[PDB]
């Protein structure tokens, strides 16, 4: 793991029935757990829905874990990794999605699919009504083997208020690595430019591992 | 438009736990006594690692036998068709998205099937292939925002017995306008009836009735 | 130990969003038959700051026909009895926990009932009390680890149209070993079908039957 | 309103599974430094036969830390107090049911706690009492129709380790009109310092900061 590295990724999934495929490059620091992309709308455009409930979908290797807390993800490269999570929204709204994460020299290389289902026609999602994910704090933890994180979040709404949203990730390293204790990654993930209908996006990510109070 | 003997005709595509699979069926019905049959053949991703009753129910609510004091919401939305979209949450977290376009080409219903569960433990019933058989169902359908939903909270019976729970949440749209029914249900019996080791062939079948619960 | 027609007392004592109150109700019913009604009165907390439907399935399944072929837990339980938990979830967020502890005086049945209900929004159908009535219901039961349990996802209808859904999750308890059932149905029907201006008095009828799904009904 | 040194006064009826029990409780803390500390008694219902650390969390978030960029709708909300209700869902399906009406009396506050937990079942780890401490926590708290919303994912670690999850959703409710807060969190460690082998006598600790998250 580099000091600076490289991202390729494209998505391909349907939200409603509808289907979509997005590609990206991007570049990011894992060891300060900051990274930035540019993603292109390739097919389906353009969205009919919220470009917020993607962002998310769009590599805890790019967090910033502290000497005290085993770090699951840089320690699975080369090999990589794999996650699977579940984005439930508050109205019904279901996310699944997963993510095959590779590398190829300094490039980190993501194959994702991302299905959503039961958006009502009126809800924020369907109507663009979201305007940015809160910042949040996940709640990892091993189960059987594997590395679980769980965060509750947010987006904020045009005319004010929250539309909440539970994530479920289960992260699989290609091999056995060294399972970490209960430990928190705090997240704040930001679109920073976008065109009128959300063809091209550049979103940036920030993150950082820690364990709770005493601090 | 609705015959007493249809055919259908399908494909899914779809991935469990990121592993991509695909299966085609063809079947046949009768819509207006709601049982249908179909067989099922794996064509892409076998041996499927994961147990085939998840697949099962969305492998056509149209087969569903409904009195006349019942709004038919199905058989009202051909020739045009229909299409839904269900999420399917087991109690274990493991989650199924999944969507069917159903339009119909002569007296043979097409199904264009998407399936993609997520978060199946490697010890679970599901990964570990220890499931039965869906028990028989009741959907609760209600109207919402113009378009029909359908709720069902079942389970599957496991091989040394209990349980394995499951709520489904579907939204049904008719491509037409078309009559919206008043609360109601619909009684399930899904069963596979035969199938090869591996589940790469299967014959499925499906019986189906609307009512309206105990009478006031 | 069960005869064609029981008696009911009961006593419920609770609280909805810490607001507490208390109801107690006298009835009867035809357990045979899977039907029941009975006359409920405000003694405490009175007038309900929220809709009265909340608490109506909380005012026991041994008051459903049961057919010969599936195992009848609950007339099992008598002359001991039973008791009972369950946590409604309802969509908006509103949670209400109950219990029922209940025993059998001669041919009465006599509950003890809690009835714990919180975080349900000032501007919802509860608190507003929009709410019509239960649709009827189709409930499942199961075993788990020895014990009785009993899942319904239902709605209540809503004064302006449209429903307000809320999902049961019950555990009953026999005092005494009993026979476990196989998985099966009890198909309900809850009514209010006489109550005054602010619901100090109710009349609460029930009707219910089991039965095992398709084929049959 | 509040001083830098408060005394606590409680007592808390409820019921587990059905059956009541009642404890009474005396403390204190500094509000302006998130912490405090307190001694509770079981009165009523011991030996208690669930696990102790279900209650805990029920027995205050003046007793958190709020820099000075970030709105206190706790201590704005004295000295008439505020109220509080509280449903914890445990991801084995026990649930608990919690009120809280916080009033002040001189440099005491004082609780009128309502608990009441369901559905536990007997194998599992509340009734077999096989849980260690809650984990530290992060609580988000959001308005929504003109009150203050908490929301928390948490989970107690276990006895042959693991952790078992639990899912709480709080309503704060200030009895007089005070100034909302923006989105924001508070993070949380409660810990029991010292108990007898039933646990009919506690004491507890909790601290508590608030924070608007990354970055900081």
């Amino acid at each position: 793991i580099k000091p600076d590295m490289k991202i390729k990724l494209r998505m391909e999934g349907a939200v409603n029935g509808h289907p979509f495929a997005i590609e990206g490059v991007g570049l990011g620091k894992p060891f300060e757990g900051k990274q930035s992309m540019d993603l292109k709308v390739k097919e389906g455009g353009p969205l009919p829905f919220a470009y917020d409930i993607l962002t998310t979908v769009f590599n805890r290797v790019f967090a910033k874990y502290p000497e005290n807390i085993v770090d699951y993800f840089k320690q699975s490269f080369p090999e990589g990794y794999s996650w699977e999570r579940s984005m439930n929204y508050e109205d019904g709204g279901i996310c699944n999605a997963t993510n095959d994460i590779t590398l190829d020299g300094d490039c980190y290389i993501y194959e994702i699919r991302f299905d959503g289902v039961n958006f009502p026609a009126n809800g924020p999602v369907m109507q663009k009504r979201t305007v940015k994910w809160e910042p949040s704090t996940e709640k990892l933890y091993v189960r059987d083997g594997v590395l679980k994180g769980d965060v509750n979040t947010a987006l904020s709404l045009e005319g004010g208020g929250h539309y909440r949203c539970d994530f479920k990730t289960t992260y699989k390293a290609k091999k056995v690595v060294q399972l970490p204790d209960y430990h928190f990654v705090d997240h704040h993930i930001e679109i920073k430019s976008h065109d009128k209908d959300y063809s091209n996006v550049n979103l940036h990510e920030h993150a950082e591992a820690h364990s709770g109070l005493p601090r």
